[PDB]
């Protein structure tokens, strides 16, 4: 099946998922000089105080932390968005080296990793219906650079040895995703897609300008995860990022001057 290797990686995905060569694919390079400040953007509202985390899962291509989205508990509103989008999960993309790993790039700069907080538009009733809609998802993308440790990432790092291999999960209740946010909510936004198969074109991307800093030790522990299942030979889960795709007929808007 699809993956990130030479024989099943991003350059192969279009064969099963022809939308891979579509008109609004993600990620993209964010050219900071050509992004347009947009006065029509409303303030971004990240309301995570009532977030209810459930479980952490190695899904064979990343690890994901899942949330209870049966009610409006952790939501994203405002910015480019109309209506209320509920947090369903977050996951990461990262590199084998500190100079690569992010999916979006900034003036072609790659960061060590990228966090995706995935939300769905509650007018569509459930996540599976939302992905079939052009405005179904809002994903908040946050870059990670290597420097000082991020305290609010450490509870995630500490449980990774319990989900080393594909299909392993662990309880992950009472985790506060507010600890993963940078100070500033300044962002760029554009219409795009899921960056993994099925690559559906259902995502309003909101990528924050300010990266979070994480320690070399924290990112090293990401890189000890496995793509393989238990009792198979070890393939380190590294470089699980899709590279930048053609911008095509899109403008990236900035929330700031
Ligand atoms: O916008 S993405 O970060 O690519 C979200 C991806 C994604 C999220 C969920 Br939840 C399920 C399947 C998926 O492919
Ligand atoms: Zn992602």
């Amino acid at each position: 099946h699809w993956g990130y290797g030479k024989h099943n990686g991003p350059e192969h995905w279009h064969k099963d998922f022809p939308i891979a060569k579509g008109e609004r694919q993600s990620p993209v390079d964010i050219d900071t000089h050509t992004a347009k400040y947009d006065p029509s953007l409303k303030p971004l509202s990240v309301s995570y105080d009532q977030a209810t985390s459930l479980r952490i899962l190695n899904n064979g291509h990343s690890f994901q932390v899942e949330f209870d989205d049966s009610q409006d508990k952790a939501v994203l509103k405002g910015g480019p968005l109309d209506g209320t989008y509920r947090l369903i999960q977050f996951h990461f993309h990262w590199g084998s080296l500190d100079g690569q790993g992010s999916e979006h790039t900034v003036d072609k700069k790659k960061y060590a990793a990228e966090l995706h907080l995935v939300h769905w538009n509650t007018k569509y009733g459930d996540f599976g219906k939302a992905v079939q809609q052009p405005d179904g998802l809002a994903v908040l993308g946050i870059f990670l650079k290597v420097g000082s440790a991020k305290p609010g990432l450490q509870k995630v790092v500490d449980v990774l040895d319990s989900i080393k291999t594909k299909g392993k999960s662990a309880d992950f209740t009472n985790f506060d995703p507010r600890g993963l946010l940078p100070e500033s909510l300044d962002y760029w936004t554009y219409p795009g897609s899921l960056t993994t198969p099925p690559l559906l074109e259902c995502v309003t991307w909101i990528v924050l300008k300010e990266p979070i800093s994480v320690s070399s030790e924290q990112v090293l522990k990401f890189r000890k995860l496995n793509f393989n299942g238990e009792g198979e030979p070890e393939e380190l889960m590294v470089d699980n990022w899709r590279p930048a795709q053609p911008l095509k007929n899109r403008q990236i808007k900035a929330s700031f001057k």
